[PDB]
């Protein structure tokens, strides 16, 4: 098949056209592309935590190559441009478009099967490296959030956040505890550990938070040495001064951005370019009118509040030094 066929076959918008020339070009892996069916698929997906009900319709779905040849042309495509950025964080986080509902549950979990047919290059990757197996499954148990975020997100099954889980697949982010740290570096080279936050696993107490940071120098000087960042870098809502105006001392949130050196300017008034992040995060947001979100949270209530009265929030740049 040629990348036109694929395009058009998968309803895919024009401007994925050089995308698809790209994996033209690279080809097939070298090893080739095997998806887990049946029970071996259902195993997987539970030490993955994808929901139960998700699980069975991603195993229901699973494509054929016959059957589905340019998703197939596209899953083995796709894998082998992940792999072969594996270990790299100067690589852009490219996991390729998502696919048109259109083509179904095959399209709409797409980016889980391309998931579970990397899952045991990045486990070789992580052996070579020395992450204890458990670092390494907790780390890619953010697969079954964000599938459960697709469902909360949209009413049926999906993930749509490949461009994130690349992170993962190419053993660039671990899990140590509470947060998720990243190999990166700066515009001038600099080492340093991108800091992320994942929904699941509770609050984000100060304690969790503490541990996690004390356990990123020991863990990457140990397994990846040849970095050395002794800074973390976060850009987030979480970061915004403004939510000191409507979050209370006892804040998790407040009390840890405390702690931040942000690096970026402060941002101007109208700029509403941060307000669909805080939008994902806090309701995952979907084009909804603002009074039927929820109001349950103090949170809730102030990003709505700041919005109404014609306000906006910014993602905001910083960091910390490393324990
Ligand atoms: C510390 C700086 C790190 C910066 C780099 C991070 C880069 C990124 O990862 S950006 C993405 C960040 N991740 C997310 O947003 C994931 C989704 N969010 C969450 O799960 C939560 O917001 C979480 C866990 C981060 C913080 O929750 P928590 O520890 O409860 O926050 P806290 O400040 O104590 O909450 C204050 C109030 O807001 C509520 N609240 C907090 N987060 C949320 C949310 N996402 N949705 C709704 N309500 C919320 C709390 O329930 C609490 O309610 P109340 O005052 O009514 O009792």
């Amino acid at each position: 098949m040629d990348p036109e066929t694929v395009r058009i076959a998968l309803g895919l918008e024009e401007r994925t056209a050089a995308w698809l020339t790209e994996l033209d070009e690279l080809g097939p892996p070298a090893e080739p592309v095997r998806l887990p069916r049946g029970e071996e698929a259902r195993d997987l997906l539970r030490r993955l935590e994808v929901p139960e009900l998700d699980a069975e319709e991603i195993v229901a779905a699973a494509p054929d190559p016959d059957r589905d040849p340019a998703l197939w042309w596209l899953l083995e495509r796709t894998h082998h441009a992940i792999v072969r950025h594996m270990g790299d964080h100067r690589a852009k986080p490219r996991g390729g478009p998502p696919l048109p509902y259109e083509g179904g549950a095959a399209a709409r979990y797409f980016h889980v099967y391309v998931f579970l047919a990397t899952v045991p290059a990045v486990r070789r990757f992580h052996a070579e490296r020395g992450i204890p197996d458990e670092v390494g499954w907790e780390t890619l148990t953010q697969l079954g959030e964000l599938v459960a975020i697709h469902r909360r997100k949209y009413g049926q099954g999906g993930m749509n956040m490949q461009a994130w889980t690349t992170y993962h697949l190419r053993g660039i982010l671990y899990r140590l505890g509470r947060l998720q740290f990243s190999l990166a570096t700066g515009k001038d080279g600099t080492p340093h550990l991108g800091l992320a936050v994942p929904e699941w696993g509770g609050p984000l107490l100060p304690k969790a938070y503490d541990e996690s940071l004390h356990r990123a120098r020991p863990f990457f000087d140990r397994h990846f040495p040849e970095h050395g960042a002794r800074v973390a870098w976060g850009s987030s809502w979480m970061l915004d001064p403004q939510l000191e105006e409507y979050l209370t001392e006892d804040s998790n949130i407040i009390q840890l951005a405390r702690f931040w050196t942000l690096t970026d300017s402060a941002p101007e008034p109208g700029n509403a370019d941060g307000d669909s992040s805080i939008l994902e995060f806090v309701f995952r947001y979907n084009g909804q009118p603002l009074d039927e979100l929820p109001q349950r949270s103090s949170l809730e209530r102030a990003v709505i509040a700041h919005l109404k009265a014609g306000r906006h929030w910014h993602m905001r740049t910083g960091f910390v030094k490393l324990p």
